[PDB]
């Protein structure tokens, strides 16, 4: 008699969706649905189905957005101000975990046994994958190539194969292209990697104080230098520092490297395609040019 | 091949679980379980899916604690360090963050569907509670105190209510207890709010850390919209002040509006509410709850 | 005996005027002589009397502009250092302060009655003025067109119209140019509020974390959006995120709005000076050129 | 029309003055008024005149104090916060300066002409003297001891002398009453620096807070230029040191100097010429004053 | 000519010597001299080219403090403030290099050729000491136990050894004192470590401050080594705590994992071993050295 | 028997010199071993032993550069990041401090009885001067040109007299051309003051707080103006205010001052060269050219 259980306004909507409806209102190079519609065209899942696998990735996108960029210390976003630049850490993060729910809530339209245990396994890989890169970025441990390969098939991939296994799990069609988009999300880790010190913010994953693919191995090339690790450590807003990072990796080879590693994954992901391809599936051309699209 | 996928090992879920470990090697109130066992009395949901039901509650709050430290900013939990000032918030909030999902795939072994839009439901008032609270925290406008009590519906009783339902649902008795979880968690943050500012609290989460972090909580509502015309207070939250002095004159000021005593009569009629209902519940089938009014009164001042 | 009153030399008003020193020698165009010379052409203040009153206008505004500067948070002035970037918030305040004085002993050689009593009436709408524009800053509480304008009245109206009142109260004329002097003033700052984020620092005053004229429409015109009045919080010293505000203020409709607004008060002041004009003074071509300088 | 100017409501004033306010809503050591009594004795101005000389000396008092905490950077003001840690420095100067102004309207109720050039040279004089202090603070050179007495005749004897110069304007007495309160003021700020390293002030202003400001102070000289060989002391106020330590080593260093006794013997010189002078006054068709005395004996350690 | 070269005067030195005398004004534990005297009852040096050797050890020491207060980001020392928070650490840090100039010119007063060597050999080991200690802090990695004892050897050895290896240089006995007074230093230093955290050296040196400085110490290297799996100790460090209660949940952790009853029993033997050096020289033409192991005994808890 | 003490390795060296190392990879206007040379012409300094001096002066150089830059607050040294935004204050004063043993070890081998009393009255030299630098720069206290310049054949002759009196003390030729170097290192000095403000960080010892040569001038003329040593006081990053402060020192022509003084200065060295050249050694054409390259 008290208290009068009031009910969800409008209003309020729009305040809880307001980091993450900044973030969709930033023009970006939506990579995510190309690669749903370029796998579709093998799995060919129903339009009402798709659309909502779409949207419920496209949710978990922009919110781990909001996420990560809180996490990151990230400063800029598709080129504009971060979200919590605006809206600050804890609002904008709760908008994050909001949106998770909100696309919980999603999943269940597909009405699909399977779909819950699905998501699930993909939130744990998820922060099981970013967990142990924390983990290190925190430790100043520079691990392996191996170990980073492990936690960027967790991190990336969870998002990936959110979308691919959804859709497997509302086709017809039982053929596990997931050890496919596996390759697909590591090599666009390692592609946004490089790109992130060789492009046109300026190398912001060392002010992030990232342990990123040609970082590592600029690390562990020469292990007697220090300065690299240092710098790592120091998350330098400076330019004057993170430039003479980008020259100790050039003068190591690293980018050569990467390119390299690049190539022959890129290499894989092609007989990975060619396979299925030659087991009786429709020459993807789509997939093709995506792939193609993750070089520089 | 070249990249060979490998599997998930026990030292690395330890470091996943690290700031959550230590949040729960810290001794708890407790306050959930037993509200689970008062409630367990009427409901008597078997032991195994009770079991369930209060590790997925043991987890969603321990991680709402991990969580919740840091868009507070808070420099306390349970009188020992929070966990993002040994780990680091990034770490504390992935942490916490993960042992959500850790819920979700643990609240599947109910194998129970109702459930599941059970906890979803839930999380999503969870953080529209906590959104309302940062909303009123950010734009330092002051709620209602209507407002106020819906986002503590919303916020406070989204857990209450996710445990109690939970047990409903994989009870069989036909009997809605949802209302008066509801009025028990409204009463439980009232009074958490009291106790912030008036309980040596003041040793646990700090000495008044909800004026430090700037909460328009239930007794500074009262204080601020009783004299509108002096900004003080609502001035001092935003100053966020982690100085004792400042936190000592709100206090003072806080005592000047009578809003201790306000608060004090409201959980009155409240805990006159849960009360009758208690009574109106127990007379329609129900066996006198002991536990369930023990607790209860275990919240008081 | 043990304390011999000493007297006060000039190297110590030397450094008492020294922030105010500081802020006389950097060029910027001075409107508030153009202001009383243009007025002056109506009511004719002897020249004694006319340099008095030039004098404490000037002193008064260059005390403010330190006060105001170290109040905005301000950083520049005239495109050069701001006073207190140089001598500290304290020493350059407290110069402010004693300009104030030696105004008021200024004031005091027009050895007119009614002289100390505008001179207050003034300064108390000055601060009234400026106690409004904080008491929103500080709260976060977007006020209405009517409040700012009403505070503008008070807070740029206190040095336009004292310099007017001064003159008034010091000629032969007694006709009431003072609800003029206020629209005139009112534009002036609305232009400055303008000119502020639509100019060749950049967006300064969304650093202020002020609620300037196209900042308060654009904020009101749509409320459900709050990416803006967030962006007044956060202060921000950052170009990414006032480029941002700039562009959200575009997308409202605001210059749009404030030119506008500009030009309708430009007819009412027109009509203004053409009512006293055509009450048998002479037509005024220095307040037509002046008027014509708020524009852009 | 479009703009319409409309009228100052009181709710805006309440706003305006809100520093002001809470800080006259503290308890104060009522200093000016007892010594506006201790001479009224004498001047005997009635109490209309006399009701607004101590409002006006009561206001531009505490807007000094509004401004002063902002320009010194303290932390407790009478053993309170400071203003500006819950309005901002901002709003607390515009409010201090809208009080200044408030006073200038006030004192015309005087109707009295030579008050204003009595308030304008006051004003001038307090702000030749916060300059010269500023000056010495910011160049981080130490004043001598002249130098410190002449800054404090300016600044601390420009009130005391606003208000008993606008006493004897109000009143016909032709005895000049200046000299005297000009001492009473070196004293009373000779006294007030001592105490503020030596009484436990500590409590009210905060643990020799005139060394974390950095004001060459009166002891503070003495120390620094006793040994001009030894910068421990001149260091440390440029330290501007926040922390409790670095104060209580200051302290034992100036101990060390003797200059606390160094201290106690100038006000006792300058007691002895504030006696000599009431006692001449009064030998002059004055009353004995007892008052007077009263209040001088309780400037004292 | 323009340029006229003048010459130095008392007063510059007077600021050069201005952190280091301030340094020297405070109350030591005198442990240098005293291992000097226990020494020279076997070593027999010359009162004269004695007191040039504790000298040159007094100066390298306090010099050493002033550079290391720095370099640690320390907050007292010897209970009253750093040199570096009075005259900042610019002028800390030259006064302390300056020093080390001064006694590198003393040292040649003993007009000793083998003396330069024994001086330049420390002084590398003490920087090759402090060098490994600095890289395990900033690479947030934890050494060996093996590790710490070598870089130890290096850093706290580098000065036992120096004064005694100066006093072998202007003796003429040929007896190797060196293994013993490197064995005497590791136990300094364990000592100085577990005292760090377990002596109310809290009041001295501040509330473990080898926790905010984030040093890898004897008892710290042990109990983050003893359960690899579990990181809150390590990340502790990382967060260099200036805070009291994280420092107290890492001592909390510390016992849990009876890492201070492992540094006593070490310390044992190490004093065992002492010992057992003192009585074999001793057993070798020597004699009862008493003021040796009354030193070793008064390294103790 | 508990305690095995283990040797030096190498990788442990690696760790100390890191600073340094880092600091040695840089490529900057070598100017010292130039002044080496051009004085060698003079006096034949074996090769054994002129290596030797090489090498230490060196290894002086760059550790008081290490040192130096964390004492000024310095940000870039050679144009790329200064050595403690890349280890730390800690890390890299004590590689430093330790380079400076390892030079003390290495003037051993020219097994000279002289050399240890010169490196030393050097070192004591080198920091009297740069205490009174800082006793300067902490206490706001603008000292005279005599006292600047006393310092300065304090601070610079200290490693510049340190090369040139090692080499005296190697050779067979006893003309003392330390009177010489001092002069040369002055002008060097000043030479480095003036290009600090006027050249092509942006007046990075403004920010500093230093009182250089032009900046006392500027100062000491007018005393009445505070601005510019205010100014010193602020410790500015920011630009507009260290133009400003150009600007200042322009208006007071303190620019055109250093410059007369460099040329009476480079005169003095002209003639005391000469001296030395017509008292019986060859023509120096080297420290002719040295003498020439400070000039700007």
């Amino acid at each position: 008699s008290y208290y009068q259980r009031s009910d969800w306004t409008a209003d309020e909507e729009q305040i809880l969706l307001g980091p993450f409806d900044y973030l969709e209102s930033l023009p970006g190079k939506n990579m995510r649905s190309q690669l749903i519609q370029s796998f579709n065209t093998w799995l060919k899942v129903p339009t009402e189905s798709l659309d909502v696998i779409i949207k419920v990735i496209s949710m978990l996108h922009t919110a781990s957005l909001l996420i990560d960029d809180i996490q990151d210390q990230s400063i800029l976003r598709r080129g504009q101000p971060v979200a919590h630049s605006i809206f600050g850490t804890a609002q904008a993060m709760n908008s994050g975990n909001y949106v998770y729910a909100l696309a919980l809530r999603e999943v269940q339209k597909l009405q699909n046994p399977k779909a819950i245990s699905i998501y699930v396994d993909s939130l744990i890989d998820l922060h099981r994958g970013q967990g142990m890169e924390l983990f290190w970025r925190d430790s100043l441990m520079c691990p392996t190539e191996e170990q980073y390969l492990d936690m960027v098939a967790n991190k990336t991939g969870g998002l990936f194969c959110l979308a691919i296994q959804l859709m497997q799990a509302e086709a017809t069609i039982q053929v596990d292209f997931i050890p496919l988009v596996r390759l697909l999300g590591i090599i666009f880790q390692i592609c946004d990697d490089y790109l992130n010190l060789k492009s046109t913010g300026l190398c912001e994953d060392l002010t992030e104080g990232k342990f990123s693919f040609p970082i590592i191995h600029s690390i562990r090339s020469n292990p007697g230098n220090r300065q690299l690790i240092n710098i790592l450590k120091q998350k330098p807003r400076e330019d004057d520092i993170k430039r003479y990072a980008l020259s100790y990796m050039e003068s190591t080879n690293s980018f050569e490297y990467t390119r390299g590693v690049v190539r022959k994954l890129k290499t894989e992901a092609i007989d990975t395609i060619q396979g299925l391809e030659k087991h009786g599936l429709e020459e993807n051309i789509g997939i093709r040019k995506i792939l193609a699209r993750m070089s520089l």
